[PDB]
């Protein structure tokens, strides 16, 4: 099945999801200086005050913390978007070395890890339908850099042994993702795709500009989890990012001069 390694990795997706290799894939490099002011984009509206997280799931590849999304509770709004999304999950990427992890890049730097939230466009039903759609999806991408403790990062830091291999999961509730974010709310907007199978081209993609810190500590505690189920032998979750892909018939727009 896919996954990171030499064998089932990112150059070989394309044999079983041939959407690999079309229009609108992502991560992308962001090139600052051809990045394009955009007036007419309005500021992001985030409304996370009334967010119901749930559990915490290893799920092979990376970890989720899953939100009720039954209801509008915590949405995005604004920014390029038309129509309000709802906040279904959101999951990290990361690397075994500080200097790499992130998806997306910027003039081609690598960051240590992204978070990406991800909300679907409550127009469609439920998450399955959005899916389908060319805006059916928004993901919020927000770069981390190792440097001083994120807080707010910390309670998941640790509860992260409780799900260190594949299939598990935790209760996870009361957990407020407005700690998760920068101060402030500038970004680059982009139509692009999922960026794991099966990388379908849904999602509008807001990367935030400024990254969030958090301590050498906690990104080594990701670095101890598990890519394989209890019992199967032991392979570190690290390096799950695709690499950049080729930006094609698109304008990245930004939000800030
Ligand atoms: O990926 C899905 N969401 C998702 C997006 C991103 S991302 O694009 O934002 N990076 C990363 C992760 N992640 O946990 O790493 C994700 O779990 N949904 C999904 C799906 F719709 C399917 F039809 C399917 F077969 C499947 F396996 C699925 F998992
Ligand atoms: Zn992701």
């Amino acid at each position: 099945h896919w996954g990171y390694g030499k064998h089932n990795g990112p150059e070989h997706w394309h044999k079983d999801f041939p959407i690999a290799k079309g229009e609108r894939q992502s991560p992308v490099d962001i090139d600052t200086h051809t990045a394009k002011y955009d007036p007419s984009l309005k500021p992001l509206s985030v409304s996370y005050d009334q967010a119901t997280s749930l559990r915490i799931l290893n799920n092979g590849h990376a970890f989720n913390v899953e939100f009720d999304d039954s209801q509008d509770k915590a949405v995005l709004k604004g920014g390029p978007l038309d129509g309000t999304y709802r906040l279904i999950q959101f999951h990290f990427h990361w690397g075994s070395l500080d200097g790499q992890g992130s998806e997306h890049t910027v003039d081609k730097k690598k960051y240590a890890a992204e978070l990406h939230l991800v909300h679907w466009n409550t127009k469609y039903g439920d998450f399955g339908k959005a899916v389908q759609q060319p805006d059916g999806l928004a993901v919020l991408g927000i770069f981390l850099k190792v440097g001083s403790a994120k807080p707010g990062l910390q309670k998941v830091v640790d509860v992260l042994d409780s799900i260190k291999t594949k299939g598990k999961s935790a209760d996870f509730t009361n957990f407020d993702p407005r700690g998760l974010l920068p101060e402030s709310l500038d970004y680059w907007t982009y139509p692009g795709s999922l960026t794991t199978p099966p990388l379908l081209e849904c999602v509008t993609w807001i990367v935030l500009k400024e990254p969030i810190s958090v301590s050498s500590e906690q990104v080594l505690k990701f670095r101890k989890l598990n890519f394989n189920g209890e019992g199967e032998p032991e392979e570190l979750m690290v390096d799950n990012w695709r690499p950049a892909q080729p930006l094609k018939n698109r304008q990245i727009k930004a939000s800030f001069k």
